């Protein structure tokens, strides 16, 4: 089934995660790979030749058939889910009015990327535009993203702007009892330590542990199993350089899929300890994307956007990606242990389609 777009989406997610890892080796990386894949695939429809092909290869759409309908499906699922959860995955692609878009592009786009594209006047009324875009995203995002543009230098030469705003205030299927949360040392590495609010329970979870990778993997479902967190916890505490080397050599698309597949896992009564955490991160994916092989998209000289416009000098001028994840005790009502008191990679996925929606690493409180 050619919702093998999932595999494409997670390959690209790993790729870009590795890049972000390289750029913040000690930072809490968090980003929403699905928003970026969605936005770039929309850009792709407007591209031709090498520009279009580059997007295809980087996003791994090689052997996916109807890409647009695939995203049409994932977006709808997610937008629905946004009526149960405190979840927003807002993706906008802003084009300047001075690039009269083709009808064929607009009709090709209405349904698969509904509301995700809109035309704006960056050129002349830039400050009004910027004010409008900020407020629109502030509202679209229920007040969390105050001023999304405000350190990204969006200028009046902006031709195409991609903004991704995403957030999630997790509600677990199995709540952590508030009274059992207590302050504990988080091991940053073999020697160093920093305080965390460790949440604690004992309940039944699909869990696995790979001997070779020396990793413990747990699935922590959110309310009604629409989304699941997968935590990848090394069994032993390690220096950053070591754990960073493992991310370079161990982790890859195929591997992430395999260690994270709940059929690899068994049902276990786990003594669970998870840090209570709130992470907010903004990235400029441009540099990282170029490292994966995306050049033409950003240059106004070499880019081809005949599919969407015939104004010369059109390029992806700017990409803003801000993500905020809040995790608390809040939830509904053989043995193993899982104590996440040291750095772990985590993914949050959409269980129905299996797409990764949030991808991160918790490195320190």
């Amino acid at each position: 089934s050619m919702d093998a777009l999932q595999l494409a989406n997670s390959a690209f997610a790993v790729d870009l995660f590795k890049q972000l890892c390289e750029k913040e080796p000690l930072g809490n990386v968090l980003f929403s790979p699905i928003c970026l894949s969605t936005s770039l695939s929309l850009a792709q429809v407007g591209a031709k030749g090498d520009t279009a092909n580059e997007i295809g290869q980087v996003l791994h759409f090689e052997n996916v058939k109807d890409v647009p309908f695939g995203f049409q499906t994932v977006t709808s699922d997610v937008n629905k889910l946004s009526s149960f959860y405190s979840l927003k995955l807002i993706k906008r692609l802003y084009v300047d009015k001075s690039l009269n878009l083709s009808t064929e592009f607009i009709s090709s786009t209405k349904r698969p990327y509904a509301k995700e594209l809109e035309t704006v006047d960056f050129k002349d009324k830039l400050e009004e535009t910027k004010g409008q875009i900020n407020n629109s995203i502030k509202d679209l995002t229920d007040g969390h993203f105050e001023n999304i543009l405000a350190d990204n230098s969006v200028n009046d030469q902006t031709k195409i702007l991609v903004v991704n705003a995403a957030y999630f205030v997790g509600k677990w299927m199995k709540k952590f009892p508030e009274s059992e949360t207590k302050e504990c040392p988080f091991r940053l590495n073999k020697t160093d330590t920093k305080p965390v609010q460790m949440m604690n329970m004992e309940a039944t979870f699909c869990m696995g542990n790979i001997d070779s990778i020396n990793c413990k993997i747990i699935e922590l479902p959110f309310q009604n199993k629409h989304l699941s967190m997968f935590i990848l916890l090394p069994k032993d505490v390690e220096d950053e350089s070591t754990g960073l080397e493992k991310i370079e050599k161990q982790l890859n698309s195929e591997s992430l899929s395999q260690w994270t597949n709940p059929s690899t896992m068994a049902n276990a009564k786990v003594k669970l300890s998870i840090p209570k955490f709130k992470v907010e991160k903004m990235i400029d994916p441009k540099a990282c994307l170029e490292n994966l092989g995306l050049k033409h998209i950003f240059s106004e000289d070499t880019s081809d956007f005949s599919g969407m416009s015939e104004t010369k000098g059109v390029a992806l001028s700017n990409v803003i990606h801000k993500v905020c994840l809040e995790i608390t005790e809040d939830g509904g009502d053989h043995k193993d242990e899982l104590n996440a008191d040291h750095p772990f990679i985590y993914i949050i996925r959409h269980n129905k389609t299996r797409n990764i929606i949030f991808f991160g690493k918790f490195c320190s409180p």
